[PDB]
């Protein structure tokens, strides 16, 4: 339409110029990022996640939420492909680095699945600055602190509700009363990915089919080092840590790691050495690189 | 020139809020009793007596040899482990003070021993940690408490901690003047309470006769805050002798920052860190 939709990137274009969408729309898609293998077995994971009866008694986000989106946590710890693969993708990587240049390092704060089932309605729109509520308070100049990244496992289209994005809505004071027909939809195949800056107003779209098609959304938070991870992966056994590569066990929390400065030391310390030196973590890329 | 206000360690924690929000600090007198202080003083000499190891110091190397530093002492000072950390007046002024934000812990005590013959250090907010703090405005609900503990006498002679009243409300610290600040003389067993944004320093050990001045710096902050210390080394039989409360303030329990964060943070599996673990306490299941 005449009206801007969100721009169509190739996942091997630069850096900067994705750079300057987020700046200037807040968000942005990476066409075929991942390839179809990756997104397939990443599936498979996910089916048996949602295969599993939910657990005996609290279950503290899904307690606080009603129907409808289907909800697993921590996808890091029960999917390899997540875990060996996609979080340590070198195009995410690279945005993250640019993004956060002037914040310092950044970390998963979450990694979760969520599923919505055919004829469920939209999520409201909201901007991703409930977990940490200090994130209102940061002026829009202020070095930024949140980053999300959305991949679609399934394909998001109009019927099935495909996220809606008001685009330039992180220049906006406050979110205020929008209405649907602001914002755009991302349109999206798996293997492509939506990045969404800290401020832009978004939602999920509700799935308006009828004959049992739902769509599948896993969505990660890169947060800087600064804010406390909302899921912990600090109970992930040893065997399973070491067997990442030094970049997805700093990713997950199991590393020292270095807030830009006037923070001269660094983060997540002990005994005043690092993390990893202390529990003499492998990686495995240790000796490479 | 209005000097620090001096408190009862049981007056009203309202009182105690109100001098926070106008001066920025304030002291209170004889919050913990000589044995708490002689005993932690006593594990504190232990952990002196030990060289420096060998490796990295990732604190200490950015300072010269000057700087006496314990890090992380409730690993090493069961006194400040089992007494101080879970001090009632200490937990009723936190929560008062980061009741617009929500839950709060430990994100750093040490020791710092100021040795007979340092300077007074620069001016400052203790925003350096994290740096986001210093883009928070004035009126942002405050993610940072600065609890400071004297383990010696803090005199105009030997370096008190100097604090200038009311310089939260400033919009930057620039360049002051000393003269500008006032002394938070002390006892051991006082404690000095500094609001986040308050400008003050370290006065050194003006003294280059006496004793070292020794002080433990413990910063409360929200639980949406990383702690600069991480605690998750510790032996879970160490864990497990430490109350429930003691379990939080160490980042061994999920927390919840405020509404409009429902759910909360520093949980795994969609439950609860403790339950995870299945965590015993000296006073929980
Ligand atoms: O369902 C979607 O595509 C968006 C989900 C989302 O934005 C959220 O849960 O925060
Ligand atoms: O040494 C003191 O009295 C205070 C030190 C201090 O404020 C600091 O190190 O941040
Ligand atoms: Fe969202
Ligand atoms: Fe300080």
């Amino acid at each position: 339409d005449s009206k801007p939709q969100l721009q169509r990137l190739a996942a091997d274009a630069d850096v900067d110029r994705m750079c300057r969408l987020l700046e200037e729309d807040g968000a942005f898609i990476l066409k075929g990022l991942l390839p179809f293998d990756v997104v397939e077995s990443f599936n498979r994971e996910l089916d048996v996640q949602m295969a599993i009866p939910p657990p005996k008694g609290e279950r503290l986000l899904a307690d606080k939420y009603p129907p409808h989106f289907k909800y697993v946590p921590n996808v890091a710890t029960t999917c390899p492909t997540f875990r060996n693969t996609v979080l340590i993708n070198p195009v995410i990587h690279a945005i993250c680095e640019a993004y956060f240049q002037r914040t310092g390092d950044y970390w998963l704060s979450a990694a979760f699945l969520r599923e919505i089932e055919s004829g469920m309605p939209a999520q409201p729109f909201h901007r991703d600055d409930a977990t940490h509520p200090l994130m209102h308070f940061q002026p829009l100049e202020a070095p930024p602190v949140s980053l999300s990244v959305i991949f679609p496992l399934t394909e998001f289209t109009e019927e099935n509700g495909a996220t809606e994005v008001i685009l330039g809505s992180h220049r906006w004071t406050e979110v205020g009363t929008p209405e649907r027909d602001q914002a755009v939809l991302a349109t999206m195949d798996p293997g492509d990915v939506l990045i969404v800056r800290q401020r832009v107003v978004h939602a999920g779209g509700g799935n308006r089919t009828t004959a049992g098609k739902p769509r599948r959304v896993v969505l990660a938070y890169f947060n800087s080092v600064q804010l406390t991870p909302f899921e912990t992966y600090r109970t992930m056994p040893r065997e399973m840590v070491e067997s990442m590569t030094v970049l997805g066990q700093r990713m997950l929390g199991w590393r020292t790691m270095k807030p830009s400065d006037p923070n001269i030391v660094g983060i997540n310390l002990i005994d005043d050495k690092r993390l990893e030196n202390v529990l003499q973590l492998k990686a495995a890329d240790s000796p490479a690189l």
